[PDB]
């Protein structure tokens, strides 16, 4: 397991480390560039706007569309390093799409590291909200916003069909590539309790390739789908990619079931967030229900 974010109360301050490092934070730090985005939308959750002053706006999602007076920090993929030095903030906030970045963030300013772990996904996600809840004297409000969430997904699991498959896919460009439980997406499976077609796929960033045939021969019972289209702004939709003979035949495609999963919420936030991850539980459960 991801080693968990521990903090020490110094005072005015508190004394971090996380799996990449070490820090010292300020209490109620007042200016936070958010690279991850969903602990973005966890900021909004706990009313904490103002003291966000930057933002990756090449890819601001449409739910966050409060955040578009912001100062840019650039993309999560192409950092506007020079911008965040011209904020001077008191912490940035990364995760796993920044890593490679942290030394040179750090010189910069406190740069805590908020990943998911793929294998302990909720565990790793309330450490996430709860640490940085701590920074505000917030955990009360959080811990309420957690319970919420739990309550959601144990309502979610109670509808699920013991007797149903789900395959998840990525849709690049014309490419499909596959995940599966303990992957990016895998609160579908690990979390939600639906069941995986194939049980086997190797966990990769951006998953394993594969074709309709495979989906065919699969015959899952839903396809859950995530366009990478959307967010690279390529023209091509996942629509036009799966909208052919192979995948016309399968079980999903004949009950209306191959779901178009937000990728904004999906692919972007991998909600790491109170916002996000809510309205992504209760995504799932309209689908199945
Ligand atoms: O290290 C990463 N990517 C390196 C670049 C990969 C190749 C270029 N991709 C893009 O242009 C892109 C743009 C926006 C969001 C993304 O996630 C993208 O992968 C990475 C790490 C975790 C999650 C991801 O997803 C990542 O990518
Ligand atoms: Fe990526």
């Amino acid at each position: 397991a991801m080693l968990p974010i521990s903090m020490s109360d110094e005072g005015d301050s508190f004394l971090v480390k996380d799996s990449l490092g070490e820090n010292k934070i300020p209490k109620n730090p007042s200016k936070v560039v958010i690279l991850d985005l969903g602990i973005l939308d966890t900021f909004d959750a706990l009313k904490l706007n103002d003291k966000v002053v930057g933002v990756p706006a090449k890819n601001l999602p449409k739910y966050l569309q409060q955040f578009k007076n912001k100062p840019s920090v650039g993309g999560v993929q192409q950092v506007d390093f020079e911008a965040i030095n011209a904020l001077k903030p008191d912490l940035i906030i990364i995760s796993g799409r920044q890593s490679k970045f942290y030394d040179k963030l750090k010189e910069i300013a406190p740069t805590l590291f908020v990943g998911l772990d793929n294998a302990n996904f909720l565990s790793s996600f309330e450490n996430n909200v709860l640490s940085v809840a701590k920074l505000y004297g917030l955990e009360k409000e959080a811990l309420e916003k957690i319970s919420d969430i739990k309550n959601e997904i144990e309502k979610a699991k109670s509808i699920v069909d013991e007797d149903k498959k789900a395959l998840i896919i990525l849709t690049n460009s014309n490419k499909i590539s596959a995940f599966g439980p303990q992957s990016r997406f895998g609160i579908i499976h690990d979390v939600l309790g639906i069941n995986a077609v194939d049980e086997n796929i190797k966990v990769g960033t951006h998953g394993k390739s594969i074709n309709s045939e495979f989906i065919l021969e699969k015959n899952p019972d839903y396809i859950f789908v995530v366009d990478r289209n959307v967010i690279l702004g390529n023209k091509e939709r996942a629509q036009g990619i799966l909208d052919n003979a192979l995948v016309a035949k399968t079980k999903a495609a004949q009950n209306k079931k191959i779901i178009y999963l937000d990728p904004e919420y999906w692919y972007l936030a991998s909600g790491n967030g109170l916002e996000s991850l809510k309205t992504m539980i209760l995504e799932i459960k309209n689908a199945v229900k």
